[PDB]
């Protein structure tokens, strides 16, 4: 494994770490300063966390998987979690035309589209997938392998394509089985 | 260049690993033990391979590639080649929300999919694939880019599309350029 | 942030490479005497810049974006910015059939298809795209994320899906905008 040490960890300097917080030395994490990670979290080989990000816990955010939370930031709240190469935009440039783009240009120029992002508890994020600025992923949601979201998603459904289309209900059987985990947990 | 050289190989200790073998040092190799390299490969920036894999010879694993081959493994045979940004899962949790989910959770919690992924002769995966476990592709298959492979494909077709769908055959006078290029060594 | 300091970036022994140049340490650069940046650049971790790759000024290219210009090159012209996960390839082998495949392999058994491949003034590609060769993406286009392009696009136009299709003209708007902003200069 590859993995910092609660050593290592302590000296990132994360505005909050919990513990058996697991992440990958060759992820990157810009300004830390401003990311807090619950317990039990897991993020891989070559994430990329950068600007303002939340995560709450019983997290894995698997390899590749960038989260840009800019100034606004993302959320994900317990038991949330992203696959491989996703992509969380807080921030995107207006591709109309109506604009100059990008970190070379200066502000007034351009006409970025912010907004926080929300994956809330029990939202999977399939592989490949792309979510973007002031979307909120319902509780329970279901987004498919390369997924395209650029609209907020009702809780407890399951959607795919793109952009992702509504598909089916989320079963809600994972929050009874939330709910026995937490009591093993108990006494 | 970025690759090991044939001495730092041998310090990996995979269950085996052959000849004229090029794996970037920007790769990510968890748990060499279990995985065999035969020989005329390469693996290149940013892949990973975890858990039970096993390459023939005369492969490429382009770069960011991820080979997740856990327990039951994933199994490429000669000549077969993935191309930048795959994934090759052999197990996926359930997305259906009868299970809790991923690698911080007990796994009476949560309905693991798990079964090894084959690719036969001549397989080639285009970029930006995803093929899920339980997984025969079949010799000679060609899978577009950006394509989602979830069943077993048909022997000598070319798949495209998310899941795909076969769109013609393949071309098989590769069988005869192998026979030929093999004949000159 | 992980970029290289003015001066490491000599030292890396590019072609030419102008100022206000951002290259992630993260980065892979392959042969980069025939790579050339101008002005005001910004390369992000994971990327990879292989062969012949010229970008000119005021462009980013986003983390795990993969440039593979062969011998016959990868050019962008000034304002061209690239989203992450992208790939643009210079050169591809035939999927086909009718040819052996990939590094691992002598050229007189493979099929490479190759061609210059051009970004004009203001091209902007969408997140975990692909570029095939042989292609100019005509000035101002936009390609939405997870777009496939395998042809020379018409200028002003936005395009999406795999393989990419017209959908609506591209605001030219940019242009003044460009001529206020280098008119402020
Ligand atoms: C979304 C998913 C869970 C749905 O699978 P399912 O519940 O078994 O449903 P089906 O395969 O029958 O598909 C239903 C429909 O949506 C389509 N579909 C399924 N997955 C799709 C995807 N990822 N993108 C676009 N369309 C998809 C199917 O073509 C089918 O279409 P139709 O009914 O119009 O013919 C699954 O296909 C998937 O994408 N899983 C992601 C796995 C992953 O990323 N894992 C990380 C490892 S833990
Ligand atoms: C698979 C591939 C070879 C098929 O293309 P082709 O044999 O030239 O055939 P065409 O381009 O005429 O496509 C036939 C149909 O498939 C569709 N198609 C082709 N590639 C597709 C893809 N990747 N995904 C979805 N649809 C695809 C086309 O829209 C066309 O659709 P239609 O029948 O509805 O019109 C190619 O498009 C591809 O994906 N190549 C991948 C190369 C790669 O990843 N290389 C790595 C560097 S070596
Ligand atoms: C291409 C894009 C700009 C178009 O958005 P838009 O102008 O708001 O257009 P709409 O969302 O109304 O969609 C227009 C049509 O294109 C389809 N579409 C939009 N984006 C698509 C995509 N990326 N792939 C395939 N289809 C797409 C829609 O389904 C719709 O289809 P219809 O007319 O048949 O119903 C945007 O969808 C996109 O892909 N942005 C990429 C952002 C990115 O990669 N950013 C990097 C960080 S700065
Ligand atoms: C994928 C990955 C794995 N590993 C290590 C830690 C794991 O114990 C081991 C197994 O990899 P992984 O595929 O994540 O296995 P599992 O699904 O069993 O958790 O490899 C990393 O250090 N970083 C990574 O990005
Ligand atoms: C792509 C890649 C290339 N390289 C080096 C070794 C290759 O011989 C050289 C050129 O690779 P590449 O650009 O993929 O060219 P080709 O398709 O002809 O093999 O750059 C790496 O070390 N790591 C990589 O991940
Ligand atoms: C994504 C990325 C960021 N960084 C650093 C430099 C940036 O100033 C910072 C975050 O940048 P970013 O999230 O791209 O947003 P902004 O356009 O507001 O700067 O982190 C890198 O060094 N390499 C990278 O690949
Ligand atoms: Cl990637």
């Amino acid at each position: 494994n590859s993995f910092y040490s609660q050593e290592e960890l302590k000296k990132i300097g994360f505005l909050s770490v919990g513990k058996n917080v697991l992440i990958s030395k060759k992820a990157s994490i810009y300004n830390p300063g401003v990311i807090s990670i619950g317990n039990n979290v897991r993020i891989d080989d070559f994430c990329i966390l950068s600007g303002k990000v939340t995560i709450g816990s019983y997290s894995h955010i698997a390899a590749y998987t960038a989260l840009y939370g800019g100034e606004v930031g993302i959320e994900m709240y317990d038991f949330a979690n992203i696959s491989s190469r996703t992509i969380v935009y807080a921030a995107i440039n207006d591709f109309s035309g109506n604009a100059l783009m990008g970190p070379t240009i200066p502000n007034q120029y351009k006409n970025v589209k912010t907004g926080k992002v929300i994956l809330k508890k029990h939202v999977i994020i399939g592989a490949h997938s792309i979510i973007f600025p002031n979307v909120v992923i319902g509780e329970g949601v279901a987004v498919g392998a390369m997924s395209m979201v650029k609209e907020s998603l009702d809780d407890w459904y399951i959607y795919v394509g793109v952009p992702v289309r509504k598909i089916k209900a989320r079963k809600r059987k994972i929050v009874e089985l939330e709910n026995e985990f937490l009591k093993s947990m108990n006494s």
